[PDB]
């Protein structure tokens, strides 16, 4: 039913407004994917019950619903694959994923995932927490790390951010080894900046490998 990854990015490149700043970009953004999943049939808002193992994940600025479609959603197939017999359940985060946030630094949007995680851990103790972000995304789940303690973040199984605009900063009050940061040569996001360059909307490429980074980090009995 969903096209390969290659046939995904070649629909993408005939919308996608390549080379504008992420401000005259948004729109034609936001039209992109939603004309993408609606064609491929690919879902851009996840509300799941917690599964065996559970993904918060923060989309990309201007990105449709609370997944968004570049990214998330083939990290979560690549996850549930790689998982087997285990279920996934995700999460989106839900935020504005507004072009001032991003250009400001997506505070309260932190505070407020901070609060969304300490509330799945209370709901699902059980579950094996992941979180995720692309783009404005990563930088909520890097706020969100400095809001919360390291006792609270030890409870996190694994984090992995895709076109951080932060990249380069550790999460916070986190174990580095558990985090995984996918950064594209060229994406401009990565470097600080604001330009919407084809590296930042390939990271469907790197799920499998995102994927395989996150399984041994969600095991029961490893310590």
């Amino acid at each position: 039913d969903w096209p390969s990854i290659n046939e995904f990015l070649s629909e993408l490149a005939k919308v996608m407004p390549i080379g504008d700043t992420i401000t005259a970009a948004c729109d034609l953004i936001s039209d992109g994917e939603d004309a993408a999943a609606s064609l491929f049939g690919i879902s851009e808002t996840e509300n799941d019950p917690c599964g065996d193992v559970t993904v918060l994940f923060a989309r990309g600025t201007c990105d449709p619903g609370n997944v968004g479609v570049l990214v998330g959603p083939w990290f979560f197939d690549s996850l549930q694959t790689a998982l087997g017999s285990r279920t996934l359940g995700v999460k989106g985060v839900p935020y504005p994923a507004s072009v001032q946030d991003f250009l400001s630094g997506s505070v309260q949007n932190g505070i407020n995932m901070a609060n969304q995680i300490k509330s799945v851990l209370q709901s699902c103790p059980n579950t094996k927490l992941v979180l995720g972000g692309y783009s404005q995304g990563s930088m909520v789940v890097h706020n969100a790390a400095s809001n919360l303690d390291a006792a609270t973040m030890s409870k996190i199984s694994a984090v992995v951010l895709f076109g951080d605009p932060y990249y380069g900063k550790p999460v916070a009050n986190f174990d580095a080894a558990k985090t995984l940061v996918v950064c594209h040569d060229g994406d401009n996001i990565c470097q600080g900046g604001d330009i919407i360059l084809l590296p930042h909307l390939t990271y469907a490429e790197d799920a499998d490998t995102a994927a395989a980074f996150v399984v041994p980090l969600v095991s029961h009995h490893h310590h």
